[PDB]
């Protein structure tokens, strides 16, 4: 089961990088080939990565009882928000989404929620 | 093109709603800031290399060798996967050929299958310990 996930998980992130990396082939530069495996690799690839409750409260990785206003917006508009900022000296873009509440969560969620939390991800653009 | 950078962080997104939502069906909900740290990691993408139609490596460390993986997923058309101990963890790396798409085929003439190979190795450690 833990094992199955993973290589799930390895299989959908290998998916995830082909998909990504046919945008830098369209361009015909083998510049942006090399400079995109390099983003890919380093730190700043997932700079930020927090998931919050149905009250927009972050849980993972550090537990808040403060909620988080974009995470209240994308929730509510059930919409992918997106922003950029410069962190440590970096521009970056963040994005912000709901968690759709599927049926089968239902088992130990609300069946009536629209969304059961969301998620922040910040990645350098640089 | 900062609307490429973007599709591609709404898919990383993506992956990592799907990511976690296998961690919560799986009644593992308590591994979610486990697999933030993992995520965050050098060992998250552990290794990523392009190949060219003859299975040699294009970036980011051109060779002349080809790469017997990479030429059988190219031949065969096919995606490889296969388990191996790197950088001190147990890991998966999956070898996949590049279809030549109809986008694709605006520069590279159609008679090509496939244009050439990738290989992405990530860490699969969490799924033992
Ligand atoms: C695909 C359907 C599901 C989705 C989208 C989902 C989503 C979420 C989200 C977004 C959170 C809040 C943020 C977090 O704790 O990281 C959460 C918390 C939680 N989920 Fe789920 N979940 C799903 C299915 C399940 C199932 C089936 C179970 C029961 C086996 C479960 C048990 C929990 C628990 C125990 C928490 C509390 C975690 C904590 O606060 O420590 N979830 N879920
Ligand atoms: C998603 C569709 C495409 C895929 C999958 C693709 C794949 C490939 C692969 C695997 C290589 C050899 C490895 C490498 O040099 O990195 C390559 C080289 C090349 N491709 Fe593409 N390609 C695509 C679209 C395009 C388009 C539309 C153009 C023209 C605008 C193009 C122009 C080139 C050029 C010029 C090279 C030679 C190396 C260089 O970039 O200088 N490709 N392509």
């Amino acid at each position: 089961s833990s094992l199955d996930l993973q290589l799930k998980n390895a299989r959908n992130l290998a998916g995830l990088i082909i998909h990504d990396i046919d945008g830098y082939m369209m361009k015909g530069d083998s510049s942006e080939v090399d400079r995109f495996i390099s983003a890919v690799k380093s730190k700043n690839f997932i700079m930020d990565l927090r998931v919050f409750d149905e009250q927009a409260k972050e849980v993972s990785p550090t537990p808040s009882q403060t909620p988080n206003a974009k995470i209240q917006q994308a929730i509510a508009a059930g919409r992918t928000l997106e922003f950029k900022e410069t962190l440590d000296g970096k521009r970056t873009l963040s994005l912000v989404l709901p968690f759709p509440n599927e049926q089968r969560c239902q088992s130990c969620h609300d069946a009536g929620a629209a969304y059961l939390g969301g998620l922040l991800v910040t990645t350098s653009i640089e």
